[PDB]
């Protein structure tokens, strides 16, 4: 089990979808998939996610047993 | 790149590879890949470890920002 607050968390900082993918270097359409839950990024990806939000990865993706 | 941590950690807290398998219900060989730097983790196995470590994620996995 995996809660996203991706779009929370963007939202909060006034960020838009495309700021974020632009610093990324991804798509604004996967940048939109993970904040919709479509699919999970790779570890890598989400570590710049966090670094980019200034967020502990664990308050952004969170996973509990079960 | 993504620098880990996994080894220290673990060998600090007096786990075994095969113990830290076991909890996260992965191989050992899944284990040693990653401390080897072959194999880095999905995101969920890396959230599962920080999880069980009581270790915020990226004192585990640390992106060197690029």
């Amino acid at each position: 089990m995996i809660i996203n607050n991706l779009k929370l968390i963007r939202e909060k900082k006034k960020i838009s979808q495309s700021e974020l993918a632009a610093l990324l270097e991804v798509s604004r359409q996967t940048i939109n998939g993970i904040e919709k839950n479509k699919y999970n990024p790779s570890l890598q990806l989400a570590l710049k996610i966090a670094y980019y939000l200034n967020t502990p990865l664990e308050d952004i993706f969170q996973w509990q047993p079960e």
